Order: structure tokens, then sequence, then C-alpha cells
């Protein structure tokens, strides 16, 4: 949810 939620949301982009 925190700083990785931001790193995980972008992976959405990287996906």
């Amino acid at each position: 949810k925190w700083k990785l939620f931001k790193k995980i949301g972008a992976v959405l982009k990287v996906l």
C-alpha cells in the first residue's frame, strides 16, 4: 500500500 504500492502499481504499466 505504501512505497511499493507505488512500485506495484507501475508494474501494472510494466505489464
